[PDB]
RNA sequence: UUA
RNA sequence: UUA
């Protein structure tokens, strides 16, 4: 169909409508800017190459470009590969960029610069040189930026990164950028907020440097800015896992009472990481629109027992006070100011780490007429002792997180102790109201712990120590609970009737609830499922279950199952039928994963178990080293089946024979060398295969026949061990020229042999040779 | 060294003793028995193989057999592989073993024979034909057994080799057997004891069967017997993991009570799952040798508190009166009755599956005077009260196993409900008295807990839900504990004196204690080791530690640490220093596992934090890329060094160069291509290299000097990619004229080219043309 | 690949 | 391979 093959190793895309032609070359073992790119193209991707140099022959031709993206085609050492060190940084000539007319953005981070290049065209709004070697600006080298808007300096001298001196900033040396608007200048190791600074900044990002001082006139013409952050300027360093120096004597930083007084159109203030012991109301005299402030990882204690300073913010939507504990201290409650109540706009409030003994009713008092109160987040607090029906005054809230607690009778996994959270790389809330008891210590729940909660939708209960035998007693007031995550406990299924009082429960994650499963002669009743009424999804994944004292499951609601990590092999023991319809009655299933069962065949009978609308099965990750195809003749609406990660050598001499129904066959990661002689003839179902990681040397027409192969939205072959010999010609043409989405086509479909076009793409290949 | 090349696949020894020659070819892919078998072997074995047929041919010169096993040639279909289905079963012809005057021993089991072999030699003295198909016993095909003493006849008809009928055994068909000493008819669908049996008989195995009734005299002249095993007729099925019928009625298999009279010699009876209600003393009334006997798996229940039986048994060394329990009954307490008392030589009693609320000192007071008790088992009994005071009165005790209760403030993992737990295939104790506490609910521990147990060796705590903050108060009366096993607990390391009352630990296990390392901002004091001054022996693997408010840990005692599966990536990020001396204040650590942390490099400055008699050193399983093999240096003790399963891709140019100390280096499963021109040149010391499963294509006699080869003890080669052309002329002559071992020589040291020699064996290789 |  |  295609009358040039592709051969450039570059995705290229094209958006008639915003006019651009996208060239990514992303992590392509590029040693040299490849010829052959667009002379149209606009944006132009080279992140994570090891191009040595760029020169005016770089982009020569490429006179439309808007865009260059070259990151990290030299990362400094301590950042970068250590198996592919950068030898020597970029180099870039004269005159590379000043032919760009069009170019607006500039991205060369992390290529060991030493200074800021110069010769760049007046067209450029961004520019980024994070992660660069550039610890001095002078005035005189950001003439060029005059058009300039936004600029990136960041991470040009830290721990991971170090320029072993201070930061310098020429006096003024950004006044006369009379465009920009985002100035980041984090991780730095600057001694001083550099002035004066131009007044159309909007945001300003000063956080992680060595300044001890704020002067009272450092923002004195910034009526623009928008977003400010001078967090990490005279740490907290208490279990920091990066090298964190304070500043001396554990001092605050130092900020003026006025010295905020300009910023009329501040929204976010952070000042996480500044070892504050007061917030002085006068700060935000002059600022009436702060919508977020971050106070978190500061000394503020006594602070939020007190807390004048919320008086002033009744436009505040985010507040986070977050590890703000005195070291060595143990508070028995938790004190918050009566300010909080002047918090008209909150929607979210933050204060882990706040570390405290007993939460009661009274002590959230100030939050109960917030009427826009969201998220109620008190994780990491230690809390020993909490009565859950307190909530009851708060049933208009999203999420209530009293995770990494104590208790007994989305951010990400490293949040509040990671050094720079923003930095550049090279969930149950929508089904309602969510109690959030993740990481507790609940040993044991009955009815009465959820006395009024009755509005909940989502409970989580995930990786606490429960361990009783529920019996269908222990969440009765639950009543409109729609998810359960039970995942991480010690659950014993003792009893049929477990979890039957939550009638309108819709998702149940009894997950990694292996511990009962692991000891012979233990009762397990699996058929629990029959009293679930509107169950919707069973998640009941690495439970190591290899017994069972019911035979079958029952659900008329159930939709999908995961019963991965589980011993199928052992409960379907060649000889034992007793098992072999555990799911058949599970009449409305259509998603079964029973992957990692170590499953290295399947018993006669399994397929002919299976409940009869199943559509999507996962056999991967089993050892399996056979396979009766035939028998997907009895799964007749089956359309998805991966068998990904497996030992199958071989694949069904017609495949159409064995299904009727199948569209998304998942093959990849198996020990398959051939194909059959006509494998895919009159699969007209056929929409996806996978057959990546196997080791095919041929593939011929027959096999692949093009009124199936132009069905396909998608088919990989990448990672096998094609041989291009001239009975590889049908293939290697077939390749060339297809219409057929085929991923990694230029980059890991590739020869082994023979000798000469060893390690060559196949999509390269001249057999001309083949047809003198 | 060696003058003719050993290309025969199976492993020849020589014990010139015992005057025997042992050719194994055990599991080597045979489809022939191979050509060239010393005359001289006595024991040859086919294990595992495909060999089709057996003929005259099979042995002709091999006269001085004395043993054949010929196993699992063709096993039945529900046994064996299923992607490697035997075919059609093996064929025996006639005169095949006729020849061997000397054969003592045939093992033909697994080979779904339909009949005894005949034409065996009358030297026979063991013949097993187990997992045939052989139903049907006849008197006139046991003829030529004359000299016979073990006859292994079972699984020849049960669920996972089905044969449709019962089992047939013609009447004396065993008779005239006179030297029979063992025989064993178990999973085998027989209806009754075949009599009449021979007198000579010691060992009678006729468990998992369908025999309902013995009859009075069935056992009449069994006088020699001392092992009778009646187990699994009419087996007890509750939660059974095989399929399982119960004899009708609920009927117990029916035994007279005479029916052991003549068993004057017996010492072990097993009447394990025979539905047992009652044990009539009178059974044992002409038995008073007894010395072992299992009623495990019955209904005696009721009779465990009356047992008038036990007055006989003076002489016992074991009782298992383990799964007893009445279905749906959970009693208050153990009745066991004052006959218990009478057990005077009794060193093991096991009573698991009992089922009881609440144990009580004074309910095991009939064991007080048991002066040679060395266990007591009341595991898997749901037990949520004891007072373990109570184990005061039971000092002499070797194990106290509680293991798998719901207790709060070696027998394999499947025992008492396996099919067969003696099927043939084709731990603190030694540190003194032991007290098992795995697999209870014991969330929260205090001194008082232990008071009186100060002369416990061991305490096993593994898998419970120990979620506290130890302060070194918790375990005070426990002052000779050498074993404390703290595993899968969620162990909170927020004080540094935690354990450290244990003044006599000597091996401390906190692994799989993950739960409080995985959340951010929570400390965690690793140098508690410091306090525990004899501690020998620490293993903290799986707890997931990426982060440490200690910047090391310090013993003077400590010989080995295992901090597998943790993130040393993250504690070691590279630019922070801070822990690279976490392991140096270890003085005496000898041996440190820290595979599995994720090192996908080491910075510089983890070999000099390394403590200086580092004797045998894992950083297996990381991802390592790459590795500074000079900084071998520092570890100036460093015997073993393994690198297994990690992505290098080079070795050293000079391994003498790098360590004058190492002896054992393991380098399986990498990424290696080539070794270095001089790899192993001069390094003396070298005694064990493993390269199996890398990629090497080539190795010369520069990398590979013949001067340090032949000191290796073992040079593992298998799962390369070794190329055999006339450039390998040194390398295929070496493999084949070495004493060095190398294991697999036979099956997986491969040529994968050139295109002729491709899946040959290097050893088989002829090279004759590379000379002309 | 008799569990 | 800026976290
Ligand atoms: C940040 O700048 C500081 C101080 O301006 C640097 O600290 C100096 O480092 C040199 C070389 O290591 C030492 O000889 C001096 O003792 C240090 N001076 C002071 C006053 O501390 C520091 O290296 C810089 N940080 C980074 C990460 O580059
Ligand atoms: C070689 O074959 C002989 C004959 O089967 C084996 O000797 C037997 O070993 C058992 C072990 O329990 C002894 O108790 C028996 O007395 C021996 N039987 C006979 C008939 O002599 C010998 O062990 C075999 N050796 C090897 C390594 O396979
Ligand atoms: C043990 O012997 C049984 C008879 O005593 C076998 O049961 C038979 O099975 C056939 C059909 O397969 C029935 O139609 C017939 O009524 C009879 O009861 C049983 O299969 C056998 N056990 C094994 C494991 O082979
Ligand atoms: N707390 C408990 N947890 C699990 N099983 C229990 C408990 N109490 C009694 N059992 C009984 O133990 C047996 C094995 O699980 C099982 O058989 P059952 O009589 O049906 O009740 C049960
Ligand atoms: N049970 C507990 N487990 C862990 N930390 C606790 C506990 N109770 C109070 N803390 C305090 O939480 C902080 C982070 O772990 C830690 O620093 P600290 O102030 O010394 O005391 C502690
Ligand atoms: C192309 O470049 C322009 C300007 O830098 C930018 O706004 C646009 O997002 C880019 N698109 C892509 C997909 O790179
Ligand atoms: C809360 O703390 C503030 C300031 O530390 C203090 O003045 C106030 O009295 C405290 N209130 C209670 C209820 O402890
Ligand atoms: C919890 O608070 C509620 C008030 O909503 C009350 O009914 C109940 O008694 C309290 N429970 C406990 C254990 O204090
Ligand atoms: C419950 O909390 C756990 C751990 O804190 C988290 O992994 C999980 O995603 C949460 N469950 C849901 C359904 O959001
Ligand atoms: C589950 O199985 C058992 C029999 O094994 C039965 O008593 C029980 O009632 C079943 N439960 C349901 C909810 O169907
Ligand atoms: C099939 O199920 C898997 C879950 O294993 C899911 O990720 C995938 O999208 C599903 N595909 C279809 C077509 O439903
Ligand atoms: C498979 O092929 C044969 C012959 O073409 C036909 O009899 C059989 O019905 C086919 N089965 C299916 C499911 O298409
Ligand atoms: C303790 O018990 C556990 C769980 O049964 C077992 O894995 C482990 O071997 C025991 N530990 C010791 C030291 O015996
Ligand atoms: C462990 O380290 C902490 C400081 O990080 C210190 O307070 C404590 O005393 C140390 N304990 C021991 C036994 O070394």
């Amino acid at each position: 169909a295609r009358w040039f093959p592709k051969t450039l190793p570059c995705d290229v895309t094209l958006d008639v409508s915003k006019n651009h032609v996208i060239v990514d070359c992303t992590d392509k073992h590029l040693t040299e800017i490849p010829g052959g790119i667009p002379t149209n193209t606009t944006n132009l991707t080279l992140t994570i190459n090891h191009i040595p140099d760029i020169s005016p022959a770089s982009f020569h031709r490429l006179v439309h470009l808007v865009e260059i993206d070259f990151r990290c085609n030299c990362v400094p050492i301590r950042l970068g590969s250590k198996s592919n060190m950068c030898p020597r940084r970029l180099q870039i000539k004269p005159r590379s960029f000043s032919g760009l007319t069009y170019l607006k953005s500039l991205y060369l981070d992390g290529n060991q610069l030493l200074e800021i290049p110069q010769g760049l065209p007046p067209s450029l709004q961004l520019l980024s040189l994070e992660a660069n070697n550039i610890f001095s600006i002078r005035k005189e080298q950001l003439t060029e930026l005059a058009n300039i808007e936004i600029l990136y300096l960041g991470q040009n001298c830290y721990y991971r990164n170090p320029c072993y001196v201070s930061y310098s900033i020429e006096k003024d040396a950004f006044l006369n950028l009379t465009k920009l608007k985002v100035l980041s200048l984090k991780d730095n190791n600057v001694t001083t907020v550099p002035t004066v600074l131009p007044s159309t900044l909007t945001e300003l990002y000063l956080y992680n440097n060595m300044i001890a001082e704020i002067q009272e006139d450092d923002f004195n013409n910034l009526n623009q800015l928008q977003i400010l952050d001078l967090s990490g300027n005279c740490p907290r360093c208490y279990n920091a896992p990066f090298p964190c120096t304070p500043c001396k004597n554990n001092s605050p930083l130092q900020i003026p009472v006025n010295a905020f007084d300009a910023l009329t159109e501040l929204k976010v203030l952070r000042l996480h990481s500044n070892s504050l012991q007061h917030v002085p109301p006068r700060w935000f005299k002059n600022i009436n629109n702060l919508q977020e402030l971050d106070l978190s990882q500061n000394f503020l204690a006594k602070e939020i027992g007190d807390a004048k300073f919320l008086h002033f913010l009744p436009n505040l939507i985010q507040l986070d006070l977050s590890f703000n504990f005195e070291l060595q201290v143990y508070r028995a409650s938790m004190n918050l100011s009566q300010a909080f109540s002047s918090l008209k706009s909150l929607k979210i409030l933050r204060i882990r780490g706040y570390v405290f003994k007993e939460l009661k009713s009274f002590q959230l008092s100030p939050l109960h007429n917030l009427q826009n109160l969201e998220v109620l987040d008190l994780g990491t607090n230690f809390i020993k002792i909490a009565n859950l029906s307190m909530f009851k005054q708060f049933k208009r809230l999203k999420v209530i997180d009293l995770s990494v607690n104590k208790i007994s009778p989305v951010l990400e996994q490293l949040y509040y102790f990671r050094y720079d959270k923003y930095a550049r790389s090279c969930s149950c809330y929508k089904y309602g109201q969510t109690l959030d008891l993740s990481k507790n210590s609940i040993f044991f729940i009955k009815s009465s712990d959820f006395q009024h909660l009755s509005f909940l939708k989502c409970l989580n209960l995930s990786g606490n120590l429960i361990s009783q035998t529920l019996n269908g007693s222990e969440f009765q007031p639950l009543a409109e609970l729609r998810y359960l995550d039970f995942s991480n406990n010690r659950l014993d299924l003792l009893h049929s009737t477990a979890f039957e009082e939550l009638r309108k429960l819709e998702v149940l994650d009894i997950s990694s609830n292996s511990h009962y499963f692991q000891s012979e002669g233990i009762t397990h009743m699996l058929n629990f499922t029959k009293n679930l009424k509107v169950l919707q999804k069973l998640m009941m994944n690495d439970n190591d279950i290899s017994s069972s004292t019911s035979r079958t499951m029952e659900s008329e609601s159930l939709r999908t199952l995961e019963f991965r990590g589980n011993h199928l092999d052992v409960l379907w023991r060649d000889g034992d039928n007793r098992y072999l319809q555990l799911f058949k009655n599970l009449l409305k299933l259509e998603e079964l994963d029973i992957s990692k069962n170590s499953l290295s065949f399947l018993p006669s009978g399994v397929f002919d178990g299976m409940p009869p609308n199943l559509k999507n099965l996962s056999l991967a990750k089993n050892g399996l080293k056979s396979f009766i195809w035939e028998k997907l003749r009895y799964l007749k609406n089956l359309e998805t089946l991966d068998l990904s990660h497996n030992q199958l050598t071989t694949v069904p001499e017609r495949l159409s024979n064995c299904s009727r129904s199948l569209k998304n066959l998942i093959l990849k990661n198996n020990q398959i060398r051939s194909l059959t002689k006509y494998f895919l003839q009159d699969a007209f179902q056929l929409r996806y295969l996978d057959l990546s990681s196997n080791k095919i040397q041929m593939i011929q027409k027959t096999s692949f026949p093009e009124n199936v192969l132009n069905n396909l939205k998608m088919l990989l072959l990448h990672h096998n061990r094609f041989l291009c010999t001239c009975d590889a010609v049908w293939f290697v043409w077939w390749v060339q020229h297809t219409e057929v989405t085929i991923p990694y086509l230029a980059t890991d479909v590739t020869c082994v042999g023979p000798g000469a076009h060893k390690g060559q793409s196949v999509i390269s290949l001249d057999l001309y040779t083949c047809e003198l």
